[PDB]
């Protein structure tokens, strides 16, 4: 059953950031993170260590890492593709690394010409570096309810690369459905294999509502324990390999459910609206939360 | 847990049509149910013989249900307040009637112009005139879970009211969240108290998207062993309540849903989509359906 509270990880600044069309300004950004701190998340996804000759939407990232509000126990992790960026956030104060993989082939190959296995002997220089470092890191592995490229994942998949992910160091790993084909019966599935090899508590879940079933998939998690669960503030964010519809779970429409369900968050939904609308005026864009629209 | 196969009941043109602010052409209303038939659904809620002093859009409530195609096995209840209303669908050639209630006695006075009892007087001739005539009555329950005038609604006042409706005649109940407010664990809870007075087969859930709420508090209600739900096209409908937000829970969201699950709806999505993309450039708006957004 049901969890007694949940760890929101909110990546509304690089998951969501880096995948919108109109850029913002360092100080907006830096903005936009001391509200989200203050608006009680725990975790804020704040950049990502990133050549700006490839996605310079993160491309301040040494300074937003700077400039922004350390608040006592929110936690600020940033993304780190190699060792290069990993050495420049360690260097920039970062203390949590987070990496990403894939449960697809074909998605891993055509994203970083490496075979699945290939991909792992890079995160191992990282998982190295880091824990003399003694710097935590996270796992992402998308394609987790399909890939957009192969279709469909065995559970198997994914529960294979996210034991080599545990096993390799990541205290951690996001279980994402990086396109947001999945419904609520492959969650489960997959979360099942998943469990079997990788304890609970390491496990979260990112889910993008490209279809309208990012919340349905994550009370399907919730319902199988997962505790920890992202989201981006105004349903900021987009996939690269989908349409025109959306991208990541809206931040302020995850907290409304866990309230209904009388689940902790410690998160403070008015004081969270107010960073989504802050971020999609600076954006100039409407915001994908209902929430936030049933309050407008 | 989840049903072999479930019936969608659709309400676009009715519940989703009322509460917009557009008006369209008999002839359009008329495609759109033409539209939807040919999309598979089995049953679509056509129109509602009411006063055009309060709701106008429905006006056109008899030439519509008579200029529809009646497409073989399926079926396109209507709604009929008081008897003046049924009269005149029989008439029209009705074959089923939707009486309307709801367990918030402040909201009755307002939608119905009566308080509670004084509506079982109201329905009770109905159901008598109905019966010896072959003519099948469904009931919404508004404020299931939640009212707009008097706040948190009681799962046993709920109850009371569906046992009441099934006591009288009605085949089915549908139990509405009218204001979207619902969270999986009061969508439960409502679902439970029901369960105990009436059986599982006559009920149906309504679940309003203002919040994003739907899709989840639908398949709490799958879970719970449900297995008709009402949604509308393109998602069109709104609170008219609540802010000028997100309104019924657009159908092709959920037969999507329910296909990844393996579920039988009998609806040929691509159709479906069609008819939401015919109404929606109609009505001159964007679709609400996250799938339609997804599918270009
Ligand atoms: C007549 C009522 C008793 C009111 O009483 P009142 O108006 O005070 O006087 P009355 O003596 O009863 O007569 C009223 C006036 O109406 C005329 N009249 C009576 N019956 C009819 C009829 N069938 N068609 C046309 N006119 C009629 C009559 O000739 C007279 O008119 P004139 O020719 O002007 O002299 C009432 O039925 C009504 O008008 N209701 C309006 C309907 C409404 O607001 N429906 C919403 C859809 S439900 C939802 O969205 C939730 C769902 O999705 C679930 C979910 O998700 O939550
Ligand atoms: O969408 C995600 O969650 C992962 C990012 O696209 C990975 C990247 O650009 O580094
Ligand atoms: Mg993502
Ligand atoms: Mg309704």
């Amino acid at each position: 059953t049901l969890p007694k509270r949940v760890k929101i990880v909110e990546v509304g600044p690089r998951d969501g950031l880096q995948n919108e069309k109109n850029i913002v300004s360092t100080p907006v950004k830096i903005k936009l993170i001391d509200m989200l701190s203050e608006a009680g998340l725990s975790v804020i996804e704040t950049t990502s260590f990133v050549s700006p000759k490839w996605v310079p939407q993160m491309g301040d990232h040494t300074e937003v890492l700077k400039g922004i509000q350390k608040f006592p126990g929110i936690n600020y992790p940033v993304l780190t593709p190699n060792l290069k960026g990993f050495e420049a956030a360690v260097a920039a104060g970062a203390k949590e690394v987070v990496i990403f993989g894939a449960a697809s082939e074909l998605f891993t190959k055509k994203n970083i010409n490496c075979s699945i296995e290939e991909s792992f002997q890079r995160f191992d220089a990282i998982l190295k570096a880091a824990q003399s470092a003694n710097i935590s890191v996270r796992g992402y592995v998308s394609c987790a309810l399909g890939c957009p490229y192969e279709g469909k994942i065995s559970p198997a998949k994914v529960a294979e690369v996210t034991k080599k992910f545990y096993s390799m160091g990541c205290y951690e790993i996001s279980l994402g459905d990086t396109i947001g084909v999945g419904t609520p019966g492959i969650m489960k599935d997959m979360l099942s294999a998943v469990m079997q090899e990788v304890p609970l508590a390491a496990l979260a879940v990112h889910c993008h509502d490209t279809y309208g079933q990012a919340l349905a998939n994550t009370l399907m998690a919730l319902q199988m324990g997962v505790s920890v669960v992202d989201s981006s503030v105004a349903g900021l964010g987009g996939c690269p390999y989908a349409q025109g519809a959306s991208g990541n779970l809206a931040t302020e429409d995850l907290v409304y459910m866990l309230e209904g369900l009388g689940i902790h968050t410690g998160v403070n939904l008015q004081k969270l609206l107010e960073a989504g609308n802050f971020i999609c005026q600076a954006l100039n864009r409407k915001t994908s939360s209902k929430v936030a629209q049933a309050t407008c």
